[PDB]
């Protein structure tokens, strides 16, 4: 079957690379504005009870927007607030950029607006000693998305007010700069990131355009892939994080899915078989294991589907839509383009890169000068110095494979124990550096005067008869709220509890429905009072409902742990059951589970240890907090996906040897030595794109680009050089078990071509 497919895109070739070179610069287009229609939300349960008692309570009483912009104004030269001429130029100015913007802003309300008023909580918006005072400015637009881009627009405008003096911050702000995080770290990674795995790839093969390929392949991937989330957008919401998740993921291994086919056919060329034949030999031995490579990763991520979260579901669609158009273009593309290349892709060299002024650029002639004075000596003679040096390394371990084994299960084991404090949480501003302008005049407003920022509980009641809802049918449910303990009452008088929620000018007030809201004590005890303000029993008539942003986040939170087993379940045996098909072994992938699960468990221990306790807080620039819920649910996707495939790769040139007739040993050493330049430029060309990303202002991007770089670090050292030696050897003869009936499965789906 693959030989088929290796022979036919030869006869082929030049119409496979006109189609497939067509769809991916036709997406690129397609793929620019993509960056326009995104939405924000999906890290609540899409379907849920407190997602669903929002709704009602947005719809009914109407949706909130005292909390989409505050704006401090503070008055210059030390003046006091009650300075009138003050007053009157910024009102105007207030005045002014509403009347400016009517399909942006709904107005402006605050202590300003109405200088001598006595609702206290109005008149409560100045600070003590007459220095500041704020407004609040609700934001057109029916969805969350519609909101933020409006405020993007009223930005500028409203920065300028009482002459730059002015501190926006609010819910509005925050989301901006957020979002904002993800074209940042996206230029970062262009900047920084593409030369830098253009100079690895080069790194590699000692040859100009054959290492343009695989940032070809690696750039067309995402080209095409970013063409696929406009037109997946159509249909249903894509989130903002789903671009740079085609760039950290996509976009590096894109590269790595390249960073083989053209190796193997050099090494092919290097054998000594023509053109039409490289090809063949090839695709059975990296096409073959490049799609195997992209539907394990795919296996390692469709049971994020199975997750609520619509942040998660967008993101497993980019991955899914990266990876495997990235492995139809290793095969479909890469490999075409070997044969019209033909044997003079070792042509050009380093110095024909010296054509252009690269050398006139600083940093491209320091790589291009070294890699031709080294071209005659160094980079020849080093490579089988090196590939001796890994045959030599191994034999190290396998003298003494209990030496290097223990220790290095003992040091992962004690790594996973920090997981055991994995606190989880929401988003807030503590998401971005604490010196943020933003962060800070958020924070300055919580402390100036507290009282204003909210998290409540609502109790949302429903009637279906349509009647409505008495004040004594209110007051048994307002009742029995009084029976669950832990409720603010800075009033001390158990009937100011419980308000009436405000109701907005924009709610069908349909009396079968009335909420009401109280704020907790201890946000860790939502878990516990959700459960026990779901636990109370519902009135004669109407169905009770537990909101707000606490129980919000513990149903999400929630969520994630009761499809994480199945998650699992689903994700191990889906990931070891493509593997025992690639290799034709069974004790291989029940081994590879095992370190794979010895990496990811490992990992996310250093990343709680520096992420939630903060060892490192002070130096990456963040603050310690609890992690978010569905993210710990996508790292561990990840890293699975990650650790899977470069254990394919270290372990499928062994099955190659294996199979040839050579014994256990040399079908480690051939398997580890060939490749052990090629997997370490693959995981420098991670290392380096995640790198990038790590930078980010987005504390869980760091979360994320960290749980990569660490994973990604393991796999390339600790467990391609020292364990998976250690490990294989004690297995010896076993490596390559197989029932028949297992084996003839794989043999006869068209999958069973076990060596050349
Ligand atoms: C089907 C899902 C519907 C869930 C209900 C959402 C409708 C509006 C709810 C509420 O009025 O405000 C929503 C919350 O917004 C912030 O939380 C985050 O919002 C998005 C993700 O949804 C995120 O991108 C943003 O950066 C966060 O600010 C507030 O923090 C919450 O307090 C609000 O409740
Ligand atoms: C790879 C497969 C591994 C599967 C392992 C599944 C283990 C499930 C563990 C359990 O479900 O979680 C226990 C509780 O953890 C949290 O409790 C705290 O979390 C935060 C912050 O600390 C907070 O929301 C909560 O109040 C804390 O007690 C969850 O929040 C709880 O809901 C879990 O029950």
């Amino acid at each position: 079957m693959f030989a088929w497919w290796g022979r036919t895109v030869y006869q082929f070739r030049y119409i496979v690379i006109g189609v497939m070179v067509a769809l991916c610069l036709g997406g690129g287009v397609y793929g620019i504005s993509l960056g326009n229609h995104v939405t924000q939300s999906g890290f609540y349960d899409e379907g849920s009870q407190s997602v669903a008692a929002s709704l009602i309570g947005d719809e009914v009483y109407g949706r909130d927007r005292t909390s989409h912009v505050v704006a401090i104004l503070t008055p210059p030269d030390d003046k006091k607030v009650t300075d009138k001429a003050w007053q009157k130029k910024v009102t105007e100015e207030l005045d002014q950029v509403v009347k400016d913007h009517e399909d942006q802003i709904v107005g402006w309300v605050g202590w300003l607006k109405a200088p001598d008023t006595t609702d206290p909580t109005v008149s409560a918006m100045k600070t003590q000693d007459l220095r500041h005072t704020f407004i609040s400015i609700p934001l057109q637009g029916d969805d969350d998305d519609e909101i933020l881009k409006n405020y993007q627009v009223v930005e500028p405008e409203l920065q300028q007010v009482n002459g730059g003096d002015i501190r926006l911050a609010g819910l509005n702000p925050l989301a901006s700069e957020l979002t904002g995080t993800i074209g940042e770290d996206q230029k970062r990674a262009e900047v920084a990131a593409i030369p830098l795995v253009a100079v690895v790839l080069f790194f590699v093969f000692g040859t100009v355009i054959a290492a343009a390929l695989p940032a070809i392949i690696g750039g067309l991937a995402i080209a095409g892939a970013l063409g696929i989330m406009r037109l997946v957008a159509e249909f249903t919401p894509v989130h903002f994080f789903a671009q740079p998740v085609v760039t950290l993921i996509g976009l590096g291994i894109a590269i790595d899915y390249g960073l083989f086919i053209v190796s193997r056919f050099r090494e092919e060329i290097a054998e000594g078989y023509d053109t039409e034949a490289a090809v063949r030999r090839t695709v059975m031995t990296s096409g073959r294991t490049v799609v195997f490579s992209a539907v394990i990763i795919v296996a390692s991520s469709v049971p994020l589907l199975l997750f609520p979260q619509g942040f998660l579901k967008s993101i497993t669609y980019a991955i899914i839509a990266s990876v495997m158009l990235a492995a139809i273009l290793s095969i479909t593309v890469l490999a075409a383009a070997l044969a019209i290349l033909g044997p003079r892709v070792d042509a050009l060299g380093v110095t024909t890169l010296l054509k252009i002024p690269f050398l006139a650029n600083w940093q491209f002639s320091r790589r291009i000068i070294d890699w031709f004075a080294e071209k005659t000596q160094k980079t020849k003679t080093r490579e089988e110095v090196e590939r001796g040096f890994w045959g030599r390394l191994v034999n190290v371990v396998m003298k003494r494979p209990i030496a290097f084994a223990a220790p290095i299960l003992v040091v992962m084991v004690l790594l996973i124990i920090p997981l055991g404090q994995l606190s989880l949480g929401g988003i807030s501003e503590k998401y971005l550096p604490p010196d943020n302008a933003v962060r800070q005049s958020q924070e300055q407003f919580d402390k100036l005067f507290p009282g204003f920022r909210t998290e409540p509980l609502t109790l949302v009641m429903k009637r279906e008869d349509g009647e409505p809802i008495t004040d004594a049918q209110i007051a048994d449910m307002r009742a029995k709220a009084l029976t669950v303990s832990g409720f603010t009452d800075p009033d001390n008088d158990p009937e100011k509890m419980w308000k009436e929620r405000p109701a907005n000018d924009s709610g069908s007030k349909d009396p079968s429905v009335r909420v009401i809201q109280n704020g907790l004590e201890n946000r860790n005890d939502a878990a516990k009072k959700i459960d026990e303000l779901r636990a109370l029993q519902p009135p004669h008539g109407i169905e009770v409902f537990v909101g707000g942003t606490p129980a919000l986040e513990q149903d999400s939170i929630h969520s994630l742990f009761d499809k994480l087993p199945l998650m699992a379940l689903i994700l191990i045996v889906t990931t070891t059951v493509l593997m025992f098909l690639a290799f034709g072994s069974v004790v291989l992938p029940i081994k590879a589970a095992l370190m794979s699960a010895l990496t990811l468990g490992s990992t996310m221990g250093i990343l709680t240890w520096m992420f939630v306790d903060g060892h490192g807080s002070g130096l990456m620039n963040y603050t310690p907090q609890p992690l978010m819920a569905p993210m710990i649910g996508l790292i561990i996707a990840v890293i699975w996906g990650l650790s899977t495939d470069y254990e394919v790769f270290l372990v499928s040139r062994m099955v190659e040897a294996r199979e040839r007739g050579m014994s256990t040993a040399e079908a480690i050493r051939i398997g580890t030595a060939t490749t052990g330049r090629l997997i370490t430029g693959a995981a420098l060309i991670l290392a380096v794109v995640a790198g990038a990303f790590v930078f980010s202002d987005l504390v869980m991007m760091k979360y994320l680009a960290f749980g990569l770089l660490i994973a990604l670090l393991l796999d390339a050292t600790i467990i391609r050089m020292f364990l998976v030696p250690a490990v294989m050897k004690l297995l010896g003869d076993d490596c390559w078990w197989a029932p028949r009936w297992m084996k003839r499965v794989q043999e006869k789906l068209g999958l069973g071509e076990t060596e050349l």
